[PDB]
């Protein structure tokens, strides 16, 4: 069975085996590799488009100048490159994007929000340690469509 996946780097849609021999499959249009485990900064114009990848996607809603925000980004990152292959990671100013924000209605900073094939599929409230996190994100992802 096929799956699609979107190029973090120029956005294109990859098509690609649902089950892998490794994760180093290249973009198609511009060789990026498609799975590098880098946290990814969404803006009005590529949000929409990386919701269309067939991965799970977490998005970190955050702020400058907010402590807890600053607390979880290492955690989000580390986090990241240790799932490359398997979830993408997220974030969005909202100072920057504040239309983005509003279209979310965020209602507090940070907030962590886990889409699968465009469902939002549960949201932590604030920042946490990387354990619960983990833990979050796998109980989330065994969770049944
Ligand atoms: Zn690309």
């Amino acid at each position: 069975n096929a799956m699609n996946t979107v190029c973090t780097a120029c956005m294109a849609t990859n098509r690609l085996p649902e089950e892998r021999i490794d994760d180093g499959a290249k973009c198609g249009r511009c060789g990026h590799s498609l799975f590098d485990g880098e946290v990814i900064n969404a803006t009005a114009e590529t949000l929409d488009k990386l919701l269309q990848d067939d991965l799970p996607m977490v998005i970190d809603f955050w702020a400058p100048w907010c402590g807890p925000c600053r607390s979880f980004a290492p955690i989000f990152a580390e986090t990241a490159a240790e799932r490359a292959g398997k979830v993408r990671f997220v974030k969005v100013n909202t100072e920057a994007e504040p239309a983005l924000s509003t279209r979310f209605r965020i209602r507090s900073i940070p907030t962590i929000m886990l889409y699968r094939n465009g469902k939002m599929i549960d949201m932590l409230n604030g920042a946490v340690p990387k354990a619960p996190f983990d833990n979050w994100l796998d109980e989330q992802l065994s969770r049944d469509p």
